[PDB]
């Protein structure tokens, strides 16, 4: 139904919000969510590992077989496969992990991936324990994507600090 509320509207098509990615599913029913994921789909910790315990372990289950047939993905790749009880569809989006040393200029590809999605609910990539600094990763996701994206970011300091950043 996508039935998105609370959120601040930072550009016509970048909307925001503090809030658990996982909530804001069950509340929204949107037809597209994005995962934060690494190449192997292993969904331990973070957005990943939150989503996952959601499906009660299904997306692993789904994924693994997707992986043993397919392989892994590329960093700034994509791969569409069911959202289980959370959506129609989970985009698995690989941005780079910069505390692994992979490369910051790979973040642009991950976030080309949402403009096959006329809506999507999405989590602020390579941000967290991928290292990427959060101010950048936010001003990527504005100046790469072109249809419309709610980003759930579960973390008041760091939603107040996106926010007071971009309104500068
Ligand atoms: C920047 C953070 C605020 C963000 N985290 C989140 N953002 C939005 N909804 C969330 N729910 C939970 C949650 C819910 N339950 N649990 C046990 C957790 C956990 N962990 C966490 C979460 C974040 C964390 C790690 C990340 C990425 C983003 N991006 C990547 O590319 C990979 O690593």
């Amino acid at each position: 139904v996508n039935s998105f509320s609370g959120y601040l509207k930072l550009t016509d098509n970048v909307y925001i919000k503090n809030a658990d990615i996982v909530e804001e599913a069950k509340k929204v029913k949107p037809t597209v969510v994005v995962n934060a994921a690494n190449v192997y789909l292993k969904h331990g910790g973070g957005v990943a590992g939150a989503l996952n315990k959601a499906t009660n372990n299904a997306m692993q289950v789904e994924s693994d077989d997707y992986i043993a047939t397919n392989g892994p993905l590329k960093v700034g790749g994509s791969c569409v496969l069911s959202g289980h009880n959370l959506a129609k569809h989970c985009l698995h989006v690989v941005g780079p992990n910069v505390n692994k040393g992979e490369d910051i200029q790979l973040l642009k590809s991950a976030y080309e991936n949402f403009n096959q999605h006329e809506v999507l609910l999405a989590p602020l990539l390579s941000a967290g324990i991928f290292g990427a600094d959060p101010i950048h990763s936010l001003r990527v996701c504005v100046d790469t994507v072109r249809t419309n994206v709610y980003l759930a970011v579960f973390d008041k300091n760091l939603y107040d600090k996106l926010v007071s950043s971009f309104l500068e």
